[PDB]
């Protein structure tokens, strides 16, 4: 097995400064090379590290023949910077963004939000991570050496052409199910190994396909220790199973490297339209890790972190939104999916460009659909109520608490700080706070996640 690739951890400069390149370039998956996308590289991209209390300033440099934006999914950060799908960077233009990073340690991640491209400019190869660290979080005695102890894994699926290249489409099909291929790709390579210091591994666990979630375990059952979620750390750990991940969000978890056996990080089936297709109807490898005698001095806290209180709802905003699928588009989709794939495709369970909706309207980037209070809990209610796509919902500007998700209560380990929350035939309900404004010029987007309803309309804008 090639080694994990380990994102370079990208500092500032004596000048406070990061530069980012967007481009294009070349990669090879077993055997047959790729055109592919990368900032600061071919694909994928570095992990900018941010630390709380300070400013960097970022240059990003678009040296692709095409627009593109760079979104920061997770980052409190008022609309001028967040990257949304009016931040236009031009073709072998230069634009720059100050980040003022207020808000507590966590993974979070960067990629495109080009209007109706931003699916395909991802399955390109566009993605890198955030880490931001504050004073809290280096008193805890977590792993803490990137690449050694300490790593990120961001894992993908991929469907390749015969001659080699990335074979993506938005069609009817994409359009309803998403973007899914029968590759996994963790931090770009097929099934690669991570060599693991014996002690504690931490793994900062990455969702960044287009359309398919998935559900984490290891190979020999042995337990992961859930540390964080996408808004950073929880109270305290939440030991699991196995760990659903939906697309975009973000999970830490550490997992004891306790003896010399090498076994693998996996990913388990999953009830998701077209997601358990062969080779994904069985669990299916990510990254094989091999325990190693380095040093190694990384702990689990008893406890990690103080949270709020949630806050109480009387008197709250109450925000309906509505998520709908064209009927037509479902329909056409359902079919040509059977017709390619027969009848695995169903398992566990006409214009398509403006087919998505939100409150019965495709997004429209000249208007927002309501300006938010600033500084205020407001509670959102999200329905995916009529429809039996899984919609990741997800809120820029913001780290939310779910109150209730798909007709539950949050499970422990998603009852922390959360910027994604799934909806999937029933509702969902979150408690959200925005510190920082957005103008209509450059409004914060709510949107499903799944790339495909997103870039067919399931989007809207607000201002705070
Ligand atoms: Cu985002
Ligand atoms: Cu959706
Ligand atoms: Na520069
Ligand atoms: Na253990």
């Amino acid at each position: 097995r090639p080694t994990l690739p380990i994102p370079d951890l990208l500092t500032t400069d004596a000048r406070n400064r990061i530069q980012l390149t967007i481009g294009a370039g070349q990669s090879t998956f077993g055997g047959k090379t790729a055109t592919t996308w990368g900032y600061n590289g071919n694909l994928l991209g570095p992990a900018v590290k941010l630390q709380r209390g300070k400013a960097v300033t970022v240059d990003i440099y678009n040296q692709l023949t095409e627009e593109t934006t760079l979104h920061w999914h997770g980052l409190e950060v008022p609309g001028e910077v967040d990257g949304g799908p009016q931040g236009i960077i031009p073709p072998g233009g230069k634009r720059s963004v100050t980040l003022n990073v207020d808000q507590p340690a966590a993974t979070c991640w960067f990629h495109p939000h080009q209007h109706g491209k931003t699916g395909r400019q991802v399955a390109m190869g566009l993605a890198g991570l955030v880490v931001i660290e504050d004073d809290e979080i280096l008193k805890l005695m977590l792993p803490k050496q990137w690449g050694i102890d300490d790593v990120p894994v961001i894992v993908q699926d991929k469907k390749f052409s015969a001659d080699g290249q990335i074979d993506y489409q938005l069609d009817v099909m994409t359009a309803a199910v998403g973007w899914f291929g029968d590759t996994l790709l963790t931090n770009g390579a097929i099934y690669p190994q991570h060599a693991a210091p014996r002690g504690w591994l931490r793994l900062r666990l990455l969702n960044g396909c287009n359309a398919r979630s998935l559900n984490f375990a290891t190979s020999d059952n042995r337990p992961l220790y859930v540390i964080a979620s996408d808004g950073g750390l929880l109270p305290e750990p939440v030991k699991v199973s196995e760990l659903p991940v939906l697309m975009g969000e973000r999970f830490e978890v550490l997992v004891e490297v306790n003896d010399n056996k090498p076994f693998d990080l996996v990913t388990l089936p999953v009830s998701q339209m077209g997601m358990a297709i062969a080779p994904f109807d069985k669990p299916h490898p990510v990254m094989r890790i091999q325990p190693i005698a380095i040093s190694a001095s990384g702990a689990l806290p008893d406890t990690l972190s103080s949270l709020p209180a949630l806050p109480s709802l009387e008197g709250l905003t109450v925000r309906k939104l509505q998520l709908s699928m064209d009927p037509m588009l479902d329909m056409m989709g359902m079919q040509m999916l059977m017709e390619k794939y027969g009848d695995q495709a169903m398992a566990g369970m006409f214009d398509f460009h403006h087919a998505n909706k939100i409150n019965g309207q495709a997004f429209d980037m000249n208007k927002p659909m309501f300006a938010a209070a600033k500084g205020q809990y407001e509670r959102w209610v999200i329905s995916g109520v009529g429809d039996m796509m899984l919609h990741p919902f997800h809120i820029h500007g913001t780290q939310f608490r779910i109150l209730s998700e798909n007709g539950k209560p949050p499970a422990a380990h998603r009852a922390g700080w959360k910027d994604t929350v799934k909806v999937e035939g029933n509702v969902s309900e979150v408690l959200v706070k925005f510190n920082h404004d957005a103008p209509k010029e450059h409004a914060y987007m709510a949107h499903c996640h799944l790339l495909e309803h997103e870039d067919t309309g399931m989007m809207l804008g607000f201002t705070v």
